[PDB]
């Protein structure tokens, strides 16, 4: 067993190196050691937040170009092809759940029990939100629906905090907003509640623009076009009734 | 168990996927079923290369970030940062090893001994010196002098295989000097023998490049650009990078 300060420099070696399967597994056991009774800085909260990223944004990549593959194989009847290429997507579909179960286990029986403040809360339950929201990408029926509302759960509950601690100008609170308005839009098919949504984030933080300081103005304001980016691509294209950018 | 013509099916969707290390193991059972009793295609043979290529070369690269990590920690004299960073390497290390055995065995036990043309020994001979070379890059001291023999000698027997039945523009032949004389420069630090073999290759090359077509002008010209290139960067550095390897 190594040092915390340890595993945030076997963290950082791992980034660099650009292995995030061990980024995570460096993560991981800096969090097991030394949570719920302590709370995890904000560097260790952000390394672990960007290792599972790398991890699962890697497999939702890949997920995405094999079901791609997988409905031009079925638009050729090559009943052949297609049975390979589904035995392949579910072994990535098995790998995808295989990571969102780490996360969110390890934000259940460790991170969430640690959050002592709002911003904390907040930032583990949009987190929560976020791998169920992936987990509910690739998943069908009944596990979709429950995928789902897993993730209303956990976004509602960050959204309750956030608006009446955190400030509309928070990137923790405006990435909430962010990924919350993806969900709508992407896994509920609800174009109107997303956009007003979004919207309603984006015109809170300008309202308090002046109030932002350097440390967080860019990584604000990066969600802030993030959300008038899809706000655009939304109403730019047409639903009726009821890929989109998410978070950094 | 699936078919031949499956599992390149596989090895292509891994590809596309960019999931190499499947993409090998794809290729591995390809070859330990098809092979030594026949002989792989030119597609499957290529697949075969271009799965480890990548394998290896991301951990290469990461070697050489890891590896550039030690040495400025070192620099500092932390002391505690320089031993952690090593037994990172370490691990790195140690998968470089898993792959490049995995390549190497593989060469020994089915692919060269399926080889039943020249143009196919050298492609698999220049390979087995490719990954003794990776070796070389990593090992140190008694392991890597064993690593730099055995890359001379894979790299030599397809030399002289070349030389006797393959003509000096072919790409094969080509890359062949082009890593042979990379490992000259590298491995042994001969900077006088890495140029005097590269170019002789493109020298006898140019010499045959008017009757050579449209068809494989870019095959040849590209390695050939590649021994030029690195020809450059040579002499330059005797004047007081990482050399281009063979695509």
């Amino acid at each position: 067993t190594l040092g915390r300060d340890q595993y945030v420099y076997m963290a950082k070696l791992a980034e660099q190196a650009e292995r995030y399967e061990e980024m995570v597994q460096f993560m991981e056991q800096l969090v097991t050691g030394a949570t719920p009774a302590e709370e995890l800085t904000v560097e260790e909260r952000n390394l672990l937040s960007v290792a599972y990223k790398n991890v699962i944004g890697s497999l939702r990549a890949a997920w995405r170009i094999v079901s791609s593959i997988e409905q031009k194989e079925e638009s050729r009847k090559n009943d052949e092809h297609v049975s390979l290429v589904k035995d392949y997507r579910s072994k990535v579909e098995s790998e995808l759940s295989s990571v969102c179960s780490g996360i969110l286990k390890l934000l259940d029986s460790h991170l969430i029990p640690s959050a002592g403040a709002s911003e904390s809360k907040v930032f583990y339950l949009k987190m929560k939100g976020d791998y169920h929201r992936y987990m509910a990408e690739f998943k069908s029926g009944d596990e979709r629906k429950t995928a789902a509302e897993d993730t209303m759960l956990a976004y509602k509950a960050a959204q309750d905090i956030a608006a009446a601690d955190m400030a509309p100008t928070h990137p923790i609170r405006l990435g909430l907003a962010l990924n919350f308005s993806v969900f709508y839009y992407e896994i509920l098919n609800s174009s109107d509640k997303a956009c007003n949504m979004a919207k309603q984030a984006f015109e809170e933080a300008i309202a308090e623009l002046d109030t932002l300081g350097e440390e967080s103005y860019k990584d604000s304001t990066l969600i802030m076009q993030l959300l008038r980016d899809n706000l655009t691509l939304w109403t730019s294209d047409m639903q009726e009734q009821m890929i989109s950018n998410s978070a950094p």
